[PDB]
């Protein structure tokens, strides 16, 4: 049941769109991987938005784009549930573009989390209140997260 | 049915709870305030989240710390459910301490929102995927927000 | 005759806007003030901005958003001639929304200028390079800042 | 009245950003020239080369190239009539710092800053499109194909 | 004898947690290297903490944690006597991971020291105060740091 | 054998925030001396200074302040052989950057950096804390009332 | 004999000048106060410089411009002797004004200080190596601000 | 007979300092190359600098440290005649260390100069002033850097 569209700016986002959804698979979460800029391609993208948000199924968009990121917040602001902004990493003066990604003005929410993983984890915590098969996924992959730890001390 | 619970380092970050509190309460959303540390309180802090995460309600939280943020990630790792930092303003050290809330281990996924009717808000379209007067209240404020907009241009 | 389009996100920023419709007006060059989000009112921006396009005149949009400005590049990438990026003064981060304007992908061409005095001086001067009236506007107002340094030094 | 577009750089270290520019002029049509001046240590060679460039009736734009604190774009600005692009080479000094050279422009002083050099051509050609009906033509050519790519990489 | 504890948050700090306690080893100072997260195993890091804390000997506790560092003020918070912070380096944002190591709330009081030899210093030097043996090592130690930038310049 | 904090700052424009730490180690009991010397401008003023307090046979800590560029703390740091603490005065000139003036030490230079003065305070007497008991007693007395503040403001 | 040129590039960095020609003042060092900009009016600039370089004497130029500083460069390579850059102060983007003066090229060598004051020692201490006049008033002023240090010590 | 004194904090220094004494060889003026560190070695400075203080001639000192540069102020405040700061180049912290080199107290007036070369050149225009024979030199060097980008220029 649960959808999670992952819609980035641009083809060489790619390599930083796998790594979510490798992880989204992880959980069970089916995904869709899509392409449309902000800038470019601004009725692609609304036409690509209209046709998820008439599917009658819970949906998150993780939304991706580099350099100043339109992306998140114009895709925020056009649908009417939660999405994510994971932008790829880069160190462009001292890392500020992730000021593009932070600062929305009143009325638009798209959650920021910076590591396409936590990103992943982000969305299946996100349907775990009301899936209790993601619920059950996520606490296996959390515990194991933290037996890791306690089994890396004990060595 | 929803609770958010909203957990603040300090009784001196009240102000900004309050914001966020109010907002929830647009939306039809109960809430909780409460007031613990990572770094003072820790086991005040634990016993508290078990009394809470014991709840058979779908919920989240919402973890306010200024300064150095310990407790959204402290939270965060500690509970199943999505979190969502939303740190208190400041313009110390150029506003550089948002980067402890961003800046994530593997495997903990807290949502950062800057303003704090925007983290209302996500928390609501977070319960909206799966609750529909949630989800019909989050129409009537974005709509009500773009028809502002349109109103004001044609003045 | 050329058209500035001051195309603004918030009402909010309208008094930096207005600092740019002031300016233009000592040029000679006719203005219209507009408002839309990139974020909260794509279609209506999009709607907006085809109106204008339509228009056979000389046009340059100078596009205002605080924040994270998502507005000078989607506008810019819409229409078809030049445009300004000229986003409000903030202090928030040190000023980091600044990268929010500067940070573009390959072929989005928005000219950033801070000052919205400066914002409009560049429109100015590019409309000047083919329309006379606007550059005698320009060369007066040009020489008319060179020589009050020169009398503020000879004055001393 | 052929458009054309001075590329001045303050350093033949430069000239690898320079020909990126170059480079993608020539794409839209656009004549160029090359050239190379120091504000800080040849200024009355740049005077010398800026008047006899102002003196060609043409409409023209000058894309200003010069790393670390760059006095070339403002000084070539508040000399000639018309608009100027800055577009300084990449650096990460100082976490990039050097660019606050190229925003920080006093009263007065406008030219257009535009990172990319490929934008930067992108620019020059759509100020000269918004009266020269070829140039806007190659614009809507090359802006509609970068829009193309996009919606052909997706459908694949 | 004094006991130092290094604590760090994930096993990939171990080799800036060696150098430490490599340099701790120099000035005869013994040493526990300990793996938990303040994020993601806090009760394993309390109970943990619990057990240095019942031991009847002089003891500082090291902490190391890349990133976010929640784990310095968090041990600080918890434990009675003095904490050292001594996050391994990163240059990603331009080093400001290391606002989370400086910016602490009033009552928790760790000492920051960048580089892992001068943490280990910092130790010894806090024990010195009334350990004689630790206070004769670190003398030799920083006198021998002196005398070979005295006889550096002097083989110059 | 009683505890002594050296509190030594750069200028008497530093007095209000020495007297801040001086106030809190007064509620731990812990006798203190205040003092003034640049490292700048009269280092063999401070060297004298150091040479007396250095040698008294008590437990000792030097908290040092200076604003702006920090030579002292490192300065002092290189001469006592007991640990330090450096805690500058705020400053937000160039978003704070003065800070990494006491952080970034050469190698064995190792004052404790914190940041709030009442911060610095509670690090020297839960350095003194790890030998002397009455100390510690006062330390958790603080510490415990700290985070019975907090559990009190939640349950209110 | 000696003569300190202090240009500025507008009139609104004047206050700015004046603590520098003031202070030049307590130490006998004549000065002249100029105003023009490497941005709007370049050719005046070098006209003067022209004027003062014929002047048979020793002379520094002391290099005022807020904002992106052009102004000290272009001083600086078009003169044969020393000069100082002091731009006015600025908070605009964390203080980020400041690079434009540091980020010289090749071969340009202005002596960059910050404080008005400073500037003006500076500028003393280069003629004071064979100004015996100077020196002397130097070598008080500066004995003056180390013992109004020993002396608010020893009050303590 | 002028000296040039290039002091270091470091012999990690040397390849920065042999930058400066190459370039000063270049212009005819002596140099000495030293070692020591404000830090770790404060009396063995103090005497070194009574040492060249102690000759009747004219001169200068380049001072160059790392990380936090206590060290130019030391030098600065300590010595009669002016100095320059010319830092070793550093990417920590985004460069943040020039900070520790620009923020100094009132009365301490260093020369910030950040390229080795330049900082040589600084050093001759200094001299230049009143010696005839590094004027010439200074000259000649100067003039054939403006000579160089003319003929670059010419070229295209
Ligand atoms: N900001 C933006 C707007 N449209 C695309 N981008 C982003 O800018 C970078 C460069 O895009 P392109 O490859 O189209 O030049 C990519 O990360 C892309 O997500
Ligand atoms: N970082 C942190 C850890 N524990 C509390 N804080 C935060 O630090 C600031 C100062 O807290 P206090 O009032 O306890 O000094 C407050 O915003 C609080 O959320
Ligand atoms: N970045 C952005 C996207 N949509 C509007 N903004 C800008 O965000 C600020 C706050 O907008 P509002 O008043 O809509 O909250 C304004 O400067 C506005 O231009
Ligand atoms: N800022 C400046 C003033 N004069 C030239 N530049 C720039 O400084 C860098 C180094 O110049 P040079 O090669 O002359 O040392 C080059 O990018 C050049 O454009
Ligand atoms: N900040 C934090 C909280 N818990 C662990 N970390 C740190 O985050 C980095 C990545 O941790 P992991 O290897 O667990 O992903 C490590 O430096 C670790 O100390
Ligand atoms: N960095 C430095 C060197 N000598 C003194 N300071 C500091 O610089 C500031 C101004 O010093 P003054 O009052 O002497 O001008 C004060 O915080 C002082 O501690
Ligand atoms: N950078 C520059 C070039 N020409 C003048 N400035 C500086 O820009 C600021 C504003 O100048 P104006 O008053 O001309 O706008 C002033 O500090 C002035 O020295
Ligand atoms: N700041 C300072 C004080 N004493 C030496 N340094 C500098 O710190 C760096 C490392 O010094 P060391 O080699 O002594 O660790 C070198 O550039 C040196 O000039």
């Amino acid at each position: 049941r649960p959808l999670v569209i992952i819609l980035m700016g641009s083809s060489s986002d790619m390599g930083h769109a796998e790594k979510i959804a490798s992880e989204l698979k992880t959980f069970g979460i089916e995904y869709a991987i899509r392409i449309g800029s902000a800038h470019k391609t601004a009725e692609h993208v609304v036409s690509m938005l209209k046709e998820y948000e008439a599917l009658d199924r819970p949906k998150l968009y993780i939304t991706i784009a580099g350099r100043s990121n339109a992306l998140s917040g114009f895709v925020d602001g056009f649908v009417k549930g939660a999405t994510i902004a994971c932008p790829p990493p880069s160190d462009s003066f001292a890392g500020a573009d992730i000021y593009s990604s932070l600062r929305m003005p009143s009325g638009i929410s798209p959650a920021l989390v910076l590591e396409p993983k936590n990103a992943a984890l982000l969305a299946a915590r996100i349907f775990s209140l009301y899936d209790k098969e993601i619920a059950d996924s996520v606490k296996s992959y959390m515990e194991s997260n933290a037996q890791k730890i306690i089994e890396d001390d004990s060595k």
